[PDB]
């Protein structure tokens, strides 16, 4: 009854778009709910976009409301645009995580500022738990799906006012109730915006180091909260911003390590990295396969420039949970595509891509 | 299969927002159904806003229709804005009550002026009972959820043309059919706008005395309709309008006792009172904990100022009906927040809060 | 598996509104589908408004389209306004009938002019049958629900170009396929706009004589298509137009017999008649109880004036099919309420009333 | 579980409209998704319009977006207008095919240009296969429903950069997974826009020759992918453009053979042809019955001018899948009708007609 990943991950030799973002810009229709910090998560039947709403479109501008500073989490079926008719308001929240365990949705949101920040957890209809900042706040949820295995759901929560002394904990939940937690030893790094997937009883997450690294730190942990934090050992940093290519080593890429943006590394053998085409602008998106894994020298084989010029933002994992034909576990990612509008600035729309077990041509989806 | 409350109510050390009203104001979208006399009630998976429609928005002003005087009850999933696409017209009615017994919805509405006033009851999609005013009318339902236990649903019905000569009955329904009713001895008082909850085969309601009390009368009764009406024994009335603090006693507070607004007191030990921040205006909302209970002298311990400057209105209880994890009974409340709009007056929107068994910081939800 | 009415009709002591029409007028929101020839019919769960669409509203005026002359049948859930989001286009058609037999919807529509007229029938998704005019056409369906008994559904179909030489057949269908039909002997009269119900596995229909009667002819028939056409033996015609009150006989009332409008008579004991408040215009609506039946002298006990001043139009029967509580078969009617608009003329909205076997007051629902 | 057509096709003596396209033009409502390359396909309860969206309506004009060049496949229930609330984005694609096998939808889309072109396949909610071009691309799906028999689904895929050297293959899928394919010998012809149906475990398709024929080539094949390609042997070409009548023979009609539009021939005995009324413009639509089959001399018996002056476009087969009642297999077709708008050019809307077993009169559906 509780979901768990299929026994092995599908071989990944390509990536195909299953959903392009709605093609808004320079104009968009009215009564659209404008979203940020969006991500994807699925029940056993279909997938949804979870997001924080910050405005509603009206004649190309923003309806004058308090939506921007009264922050609430919404969800919309992936195949629909986010409008008042198609989107459901779930809880108030500035950051969030959500995941379906096979029976019910567990949803976490963070509210309040600094020392007042607290997290609440909902399982189904029911608020089941809360906890407050303990290292100064704000508490921060990763804005990517949490990970459920056989009824236990895991999420990374971050605390602390400064990226140079952040605190990161794994929380284990059951029926929306904290069972235990483990504070990770992250001395010398920062680990925000965890995006994760699960395979053979392991949870693997990619972080974003906003302090002193342009490589993305990686976390591997078990259902028992045993863990290891790992550094990519190639010479191609994947955060944005970042410096240029370097000699492969397991060392941090400190050139332009400050700042960053949510992103992912498929931490398997082969591994896949993902990054902007250019180190100079947040444009394009490139997927590269590293057969010997992320802790090898990083020699690339397959390479796919999914976008060249389109402006791209945050990205992260989600996993289909109800496949019937596939005997192996599929892996997908979501990716913000940024569009310029005439009357309310830069918007982002999520597209989604899933791994396939066959190679395809190096199609450019810029269109 | 019929819902029943848990044997004892959860500890409440704090209140967190589960739904902040849709953030309309100064502008709001077109084709919104404007609501009044709203309250919240839930089935096993979702919560709904039940309300009387009084108009439709159109380009920031009111569409010219008969909606305000041809009154009908609607319901909207709490997480959706009320539009013609998301809201369902249930029955015509000037006042109402609704509750889910585990299988189907019981809905009661009152219609008619003075002596011709009558109440109609629906169970699922079927009209199942009616009854007429017995004391001159109009019949008034409380505009807060009715209370179901083991398939019996209970609601306070009021009658009589004046507040100084009002009559109030507990009606028990099963399958939308009146089983019995009991007329309360309310001589000397007035008991409008009952808002109730249940635990352990007890039902507790907070009333509003529109005649001669600025404290709120309380009612406790059993499934078998044995009851007592009791008066708060502190010195801080919680109706609006009201006078200032006085010496604690079990006596009514007649200073500014005339008039009032629907509100609630959590009648447990500890007890929780709720009220506007000051007697001078309908601004803010404050929750105060009284460890020794509402019939004690009223010494307060915990105190939360959930709102300071936002204008607030009606408030009442609701109980989520899908609680599968908690061993104890949770409690929540809904609350009108008033906002000014550019072109159709002051609107009301429901926010909801639920009690949690741990404290949180004294957050002000004004912004 | 197939629906049949409950063994006995509920006693009808009064009539209560279950749905007041949407209170549009003088203005209406945009994107409403404007409806005519509407009626109500139900599945085992809920009820739908079936109608021929003739336009779409846009800023108080009609969008400029072909909708008025390319006529199509739609349905909308009764609790929803008819919008592009809530309404479903079923089949093209200028008149129609629909009924749910417990498993699927049977829908009939007529198309074409005079000699070219044909009817098609849908059962579920599938078009199951069609037939052509036999008497010069146009074929005309009654714009009221057809009548299903244990998987056989019955509908009255009218043919013939002249009202003084009309032809009427009872058609019996199963699974949307015509099993048999029976031509009625209606020489001397005209029997359009049949509106029917069933009980004691009899079908009873009220007609509209557009030729030479201000009284309404009545039809009674069995599953074997044995039948009786009967005239009301009171002196109070219920059609419109109509002449003045007169002497109780079983004689037609030729006075202002030409023309007419769809209406109903509860052909039981007691019987109920229904008509505008008075003969001069189309205002109000009056329900009158005749204990001895419609073939008696026609003396009235109860007289409920449901509307006094509101302008009213077509009316007809519908039967709830999924009642779980009532052991007896309920009976309802739909009724056109006409409202004037600022920019697109007179519109019609359906109200629905249901009989109750409990008490009710003589409330007027005009204001 | 799996769908299969009956052993015999129902008798067609007539064609009646089951859906007249939404009657837009000269005006249309806002927030409508505009469609191209649309076709109809059904599951067990409902029929859907599948289409490639190219824009969104706003105040009579095209919203300024990237929708025309970022092409995605959408699906709308046939009885709803395509809006943001009623339409579902399925997959990115420039052409597509879809079909329901009794359990799930199989959906194919083609993306990329020339050598990068590839098709991807979804079965239910899961991507299940992909394949690439064999002759330089682009791969082209026929934009009409694929054909499922007993769980095996068949579709024609076309390849190659020039109509004078096109390649065409039958692909057989099961569970959205390619089982096998067969490249057809189409030397000397071109076979685009296949529109197909099934009867008695055969598949029949009508192609469009864009190279050198104004007659339409026909394909017939078995589940085992044994096939024959045939030429109509009458003297009346049905492609558009086309020349005039000729002496009947089995030879290609090369006058004005270049170019074409998707269309159908019912390849039975009797056979039915379909074409524009006018030879030199795309106006009207005429269905002609040829008793001795499409390989006969072509003598026409029944003839129906369904449209005279309406501008018409693509047309193709679909087969309703809920047909529980009939013992014979029904056949329908969809057809583009084009209308002029005030502010955004020609739009096309699909109408649908189904073959019925009874004759009807020669109705003109222009009005
Ligand atoms: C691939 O298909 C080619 C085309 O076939 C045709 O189109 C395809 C789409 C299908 O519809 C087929 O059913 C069609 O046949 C094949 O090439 C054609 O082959 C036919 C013979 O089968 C040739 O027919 C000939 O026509 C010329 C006049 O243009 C005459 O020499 C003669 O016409 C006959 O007409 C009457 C019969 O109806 C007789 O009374 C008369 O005496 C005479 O026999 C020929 O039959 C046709 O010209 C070819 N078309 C083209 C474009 O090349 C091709 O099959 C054959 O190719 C031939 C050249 C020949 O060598 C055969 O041995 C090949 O098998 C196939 N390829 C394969 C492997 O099957
Ligand atoms: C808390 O983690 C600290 C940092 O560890 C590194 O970063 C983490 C985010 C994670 O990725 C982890 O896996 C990774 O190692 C620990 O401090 C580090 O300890 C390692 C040894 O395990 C040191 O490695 C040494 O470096 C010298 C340099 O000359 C080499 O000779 C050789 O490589 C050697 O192994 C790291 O230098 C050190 N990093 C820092 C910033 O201090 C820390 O564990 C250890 O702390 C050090 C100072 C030492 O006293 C050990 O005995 C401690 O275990 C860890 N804290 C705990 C309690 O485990
Ligand atoms: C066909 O029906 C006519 C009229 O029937 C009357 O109105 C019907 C709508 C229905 O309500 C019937 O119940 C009514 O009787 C009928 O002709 C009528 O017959 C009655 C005698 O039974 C006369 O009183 C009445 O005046 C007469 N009306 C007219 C306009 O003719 C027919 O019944 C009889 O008609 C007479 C003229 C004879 O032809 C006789 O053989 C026949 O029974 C009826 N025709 C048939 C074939 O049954
Ligand atoms: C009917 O009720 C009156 C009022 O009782 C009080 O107010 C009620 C709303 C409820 O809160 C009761 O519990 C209160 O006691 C009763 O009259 C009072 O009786 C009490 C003693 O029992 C006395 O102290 C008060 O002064 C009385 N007040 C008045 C106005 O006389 C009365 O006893 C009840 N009648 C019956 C039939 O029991
Ligand atoms: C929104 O409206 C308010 C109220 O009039 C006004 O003060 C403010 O300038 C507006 N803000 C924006 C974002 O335009
Ligand atoms: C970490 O960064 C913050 C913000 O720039 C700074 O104020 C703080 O002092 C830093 N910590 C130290 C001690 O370097
Ligand atoms: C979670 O709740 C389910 C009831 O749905 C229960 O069976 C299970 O034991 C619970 N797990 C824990 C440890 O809370
Ligand atoms: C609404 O329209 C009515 C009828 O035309 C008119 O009497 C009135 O002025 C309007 N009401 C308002 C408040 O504008
Ligand atoms: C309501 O009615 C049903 C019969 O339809 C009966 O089985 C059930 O016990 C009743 N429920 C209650 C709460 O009385
Ligand atoms: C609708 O538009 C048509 C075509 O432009 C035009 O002939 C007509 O004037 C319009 N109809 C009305 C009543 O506005
Ligand atoms: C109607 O359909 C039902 C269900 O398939 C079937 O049992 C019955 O035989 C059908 N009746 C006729 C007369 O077609
Ligand atoms: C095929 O068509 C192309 C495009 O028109 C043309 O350039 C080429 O010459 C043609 N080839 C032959 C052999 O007909
Ligand atoms: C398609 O899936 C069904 C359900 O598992 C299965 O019965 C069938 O064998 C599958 N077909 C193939 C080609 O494996
Ligand atoms: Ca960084
Ligand atoms: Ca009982
Ligand atoms: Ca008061
Ligand atoms: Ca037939
Ligand atoms: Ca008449
Ligand atoms: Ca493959
Ligand atoms: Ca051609």
């Amino acid at each position: 009854f509780y979901w768990r990943a299929k026994s092995q991950m599908c071989e990944v030799k390509g990536w195909v778009p299953t959903h392009r973002g709605f093609p808004w810009g320079p104009e968009l229709p009215g009564d659209l709910i404008l979203s940020r910090r969006a991500y994807v998560s699925c029940d056993l039947t279909s997938c949804f976009k979870f997001f924080i709403a910050y405005g509603l479109s009206a004649n190309q501008h923003l309806l004058n409301t308090s939506m921007e500073w009264e922050e609430s989490l919404y969800k919309t079926p992936i195949g629909s645009a986010s409008t008042l008719s198609t989107s459901e308001m779930i809880l108030p929240g500035r950051s969030s995580s959500a995941c379906f365990d096979g029976l019910k949705w567990t949803v976490l949101v963070a509210n309040g500022r600094d020392r007042n920040s607290f997290i609440m957890i909902k399982y189904g209809e029911e608020v089941t738990d809360t906890f407050s900042a303990s290292r100064g706040g704000p508490l921060r949820l990763p804005n990517s799906e949490c990970i459920c295995i056989e009824g236990s759901c895991f999420v990374i929560v971050s605390d602390g006012p400064n990226v140079n002394q952040s605190v990161h904990r794994i929380y284990e939940l059951q029926n929306g109730t904290v069972q235990r937690w483990k504070q990770l030893n992250t001395t010398g790094i920062n680990f925000e915006y965890s995006t994760c997937y699960t395979i053979n009883n392991l949870i693997k997450c990619t972080g974003t180091n906003l302090w002193n690294d342009a490589k993305r730190p990686l976390l591997r942990f078990t259902k028992e909260l045993n863990y290891q934090i790992v550094e990519p050992c190639n010479g191609a940093p994947t955060d944005f911003p970042r410096g240029g290519l370097t000699t492969p080593s397991c060392k941090m890429a400190q050139e332009k390590g400050e700042g960053g943006i949510q992103g992912f590394i498929l931490d398997e053998k082969p591994a896949w990295t993902s990054k902007t085409k250019a180190e100079s602008s947040q444009n394009g998106f490139v997927l590269e396969q590293i057969p010997n894994g992320i802790e090898s020298e990083g020699t690339v084989s397959l390479s796919y420039e999914l976008f060249s010029n389109k402006r791209t933002g945050r990205s992260g994992f989600f996993q289909p949970k109800g496949d019937l034909i596939s005997g192996c576990q599929r892996i997908c990612f979501w990716l913000e595509i940024e569009d310029q509008t005439v009357g309310l600035g830069m918007i982002q729309e999520l597209s989604t891509f899933c791994g396939i077990n066959s190679p395809v041509q190096n199609i450019n989806w810029d269109s």
